[PDB]
């Protein structure tokens, strides 16, 4: 019993993190077999924060430009790519510590564990999840660029985020493995802001879906509603639209607990409108969405 | 920016978790050089459970009834002994992957991060603080036992809590490394229950300086109190008594935000009698307390473990 926000252990992460370091910036990197992966900013002065040319800085850095620490020791930069908005820096040394890997894209809702670097040392692991506007809750301070989200499925390490930059919202932006941003934002220091951000629905209703397996049920209900009424009311509290994917999605936990999707967004709803009323739910006083579905059966059953 | 509940980097302490079976029993170990610490309680049928003599039971296993894997790898159990409610498994191959490590007793109040783990195979790494009522707020399943919670210092690993049992209400109670269970439990099936628990409230505070540190201010005031006066708030809210140390340790942060300590007391003492009013402080609307002032110092301030 229990729930806690759980991230994956982070050793086979943390056995592929570097220092980056081109002229006087330095950041983390992410080493998996002979390519190291970080920020194409990295590459930027001062003066080129504003608008850089990325292939204009690039094409003037030869391969020993670029210093590469792992732990005590230099890896020999030997070529060198760009890939949207990461750089990819070829090195002599396959990483032995290199796990099963793949990269993948994910979207808005999916959780993943962030493990904070500076300097390419390790500082700590937390969990995080994609807001409906791209960007993250994350902590992160100056030097942290470079550092990665991924989730760990069955000894295969799945790399979705590389952070890039914080807004001025004091939330973070990145890009996937390919170096493609998520949402619209982009690596320059021009001004950029974040939309509104929404609740993640199909997540929270997830976690009510916990909070039964762990014996409470004080805030169901009597009640049903159609799906579009449920978004009707939903969407006036600044929640994201529930489709029939997320139906779908959360049938698992519905069989488990025998409360029928709809019946517990008839729940949701009434918790939108009445509050906790001094009340906990899983030790929190307001609704959680940074579990998903999947998160949800992975740490309860 | 930003501030988030953080665990160590747990990869020192993966390295060390194996599969420790005795007949139908499976749960968690640590090697650590060429010993493996497991719970006592291994060696318990469910019949032995409800009322176990251990060194009764131990006398009859020989080390081959110890079946322990490293991954894929098993290890040969050359001896066996308890210290307090802790199997001791002499094995014949110390582990390559040893950290620099020491076994510590930590304080209510404290945090630390717990490996989940099952069948030896870490699967979830998370923070929790030692309650005042000597229990914790884990996540744990059937298989979880022997998983063990840490702190990082510079390269070396504290550790300081082994997992045993779960409680009715659904904390969760161990020991340190060396056996010692935290609050008054005994590793039996028996009836037991964690006692009355209150509010860690020095680490209340560093929490709220954290949220100041991150532009959160609407809980400042331009009051102050004094510690008797605060302390009998504390006293009527189920809060810890706030002592000089705790004072003492909150300094920095004091200097660092400009707001003293009774003077964030004041903020917390008008928190207290009237609620946050619809607002929240970090994204929360309870008053977090497991952030000791030490985690909010290293949070704020990027300290690293490679
Ligand atoms: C010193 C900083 O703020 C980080 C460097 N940086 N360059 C760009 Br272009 C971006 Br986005 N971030
Ligand atoms: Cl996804
Ligand atoms: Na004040």
């Amino acid at each position: 019993s229990g729930f806690r926000k759980m991230a994956f252990p982070s050793g086979k992460v943390e056995g592929c993190m570097v220092q980056v370091t081109c002229g006087t910036t330095t950041l983390n990197g992410l080493w998996l077999d002979d390519v190291v992966y970080c920020p194409r900013h990295v590459i930027c002065t001062s003066e080129d924060m504003l608008n850089p040319n990325y292939e204009d800085l690039l094409i003037r850095k030869s391969n020993h430009n670029f210093l590469v620490q792992a732990g005590n020791v230099q890896l020999r930069v030997i070529g060198h790519s760009m890939q949207n908005c990461v750089l990819k820096l070829k090195v002599d040394t396959a990483n032995p510590k290199t796990p099963k890997y793949k990269f993948v894209r994910i979207q808005p809702g999916q959780t993943f564990s962030v493990l904070a670097c500076y300097n390419g040392s390790p500082s700590g692991v937390y969990q995080c999840a994609m807001r409906p506007n791209f960007t993250i809750k994350g902590s992160f301070l100056n030097g942290s660029c470079g550092s990665v989200g991924f989730n760990i499925d069955y000894d295969c390490v799945s790399f979705c985020y590389m952070h890039h930059m914080e807004l001025p919202t004091g939330v973070h932006a990145g890009t996937d493995l390919e170096g493609n941003f998520y949402g619209p934002f982009v690596d320059r220091q021009t001004a950029q802001a974040a939309g509104t951000d929404t609740t993640i629905t199909v997540n929270v209703l997830a976690w009510l879906y916990a909070a039964v397996i762990n014996g409470d049920r004080w805030f169901l209900n009597r009640f049903t509603t159609t799906l579009n009424d449920f978004n009707l009311v939903a969407m006036k509290y600044n929640y994201e639209p529930l489709t029939q994917d997320h139906v779908d999605i959360l049938g698992p936990l519905s069989a488990q607990t025998g409360i029928a999707v709809l019946d517990m967004c008839a729940s949701l709803k009434e918790l939108l409108q009445n509050g906790m009323n001094g009340r906990t739910i899983l030790g929190s006083a307001l609704l959680e969405d940074e579990f998903t579905p999947f998160d949800v059966v992975r740490q309860c059953s």
